[PDB]
């Protein structure tokens, strides 16, 4: 396990649908100005990210990042065609290496299978590929002073674990030192048996957090019982990343957003949005 | 309107993943055992129901039938394909024709696009389309007494209307006497901003109910706020149908389940399940 600290950020698509020099510049500032630690970059093509340009924005607005993807269906690491896996592989080692470049530490997000609808049930040698493509994952970041934590999301974003207690299960098939749960209230709301039970059931295996709302708008204007999953991240004196998500057909990344059903405006205010968000957050959770 | 009365029923999946002599049986005495007043029955292809046998078990186990079915991309009835809307056209039609066979009066669900998740948002032609399908459905719903309910489903399950407020702005452009909203717990608990506001908003428009559990398990385990919801329909004084609708990989329609994400097992003991849910419903509105 690498270092980790109580520390907040958001989500590159709160101010940015791409990461182009603007888009970069933009959302980087934005996160700076909002009074975040560090900036969540989107890494689905970790390909077409201009890292030396990324290195020299966070040095200019004094702001870290970690890095979230979800792999695609060429790049699925749950696959039964061992082309796609290792493609799936190539993908995570890229996204491990530019995380590494600019000084990051956390690589979170759908990492263990493709992100969207399956059209049916995960075999068990759907699992079984997934938990060794962790491994090989956790083995190439361990070098690189990274640890991964796999997001558990909703039914209809992964057919692998949409609960804490399915992702501590995969977790220990997983049982590598800088493997950990990545929970996000948005997918929380869905899946979980209230907001507590799974945050007190991983304790130290919680290494990532994402702060969503129901509709994954404006904090505190959904569903999301906030007092409950803050009350429990107490509990287990959660100190790691936690990330402001948010997604509005205002900031469309094409990809991304159509797989993630953004069909609503739900703000037009990045800076609005932002800076309430962290507010939100602060008062529940320091 | 064709008469609505407050009536408590269970959608199939529940007991029956089929709609064989054996599957209808297995939903219809579930329903009988339990002690609700109507069984849904979903409809997904109403070419299938042997009518007859059907009718003859509501006879025998003293229970009325309501329906609820969602279109495919093959029937979608917001297609830009006038021959993919015809065959949406000629779907609900059978359906409705079922339904009036059974001696029904409730045809709901998602019965005004293809149920599952969108590549894309809808385009002001697909919603155009849509209203349009459900102003003809309503026209021949009405010749055989059958109302017909339009359900908001979330984001992952349809592009036209994730709200009760956008389902009631869609209906209005329907304008039909027996076009009603159908407000379900399950996909409000995801888009809503709180469980009172599109209830209040739909008073004598909200024509259909469905009680679903955040994770679509057991009634109480789950993020719903119940007490918030009931005691909206109370302000209301709603007095229309209320199915329990549960999903459990314990029993898979092929179809349906898949459509619907259900990975994960929330319950084996239908009886149990049932019987909690209504005495849960009957406990906060009766
Ligand atoms: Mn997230
Ligand atoms: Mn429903």
């Amino acid at each position: 396990a690498f270092p980790k600290r109580l520390e907040y950020g958001g989500h590159a698509l709160v101010w940015s649908g791409d990461w182009s020099a603007a888009g970069a510049r933009k959302a980087i500032a934005g996160a700076a100005r909002a009074g975040y630690d560090y900036i969540e970059i989107a890494l689905l093509d970790p390909w077409q990210i201009d890292v030396a340009l990324t290195k020299d924005l966070l040095q200019e607005y004094n702001l870290r990042a970690h890095a979230s993807l979800g792999l695609s269906a060429a790049t699925d690491v749950t696959s039964t065609d061992p082309a796609i896996v290792a493609k799936g592989d190539e993908l995570l080692r890229k996204a491990t290496d530019v995380l590494y470049a600019l000084g990051g530490s956390e690589l979170c997000g759908v990492i263990y299978c493709a992100l969207g609808k399956y059209p049916g049930p995960a075999s068990r040698e759907n699992r079984a590929n997934s938990v060794a493509a962790m491994q090989r994952l956790a083995d190439y970041a361990a070098d690189k002073g990274i640890n991964i934590d796999l997001e558990v999301v909703n039914r209809y974003e992964t057919n692998i674990m949409n609960t804490g207690l399915e992702g501590l299960a995969f977790l220990d098939e997983v049982n590598r030192p800088n493997a950990f749960l990545h929970l996000d209230t948005y997918h929380m709301n869905i899946e979980e048996n209230g907001m507590a039970k799974s945050v007190l059931a991983a304790g130290d295996r919680l290494g990532y957090v994402h702060i969503g709302e129901s509709h994954r708008g404006y904090l505190g204007t959904g569903n999301v019982d906030f007092a409950s999953f803050f009350a429990a991240l107490k509990q287990i004196d959660y100190r790691g990343p936690i990330t402001f998500e948010s997604f509005s057909s205002e900031i469309v990344d094409p990809k991304l957003s159509n797989t993630l059903c953004v069909w609503r405006n739900l703000w037009h205010d990045s800076d609005d949005l932002a800076g309430k968000a962290l507010e939100f957050i602060k008062q529940r959770y320091g």
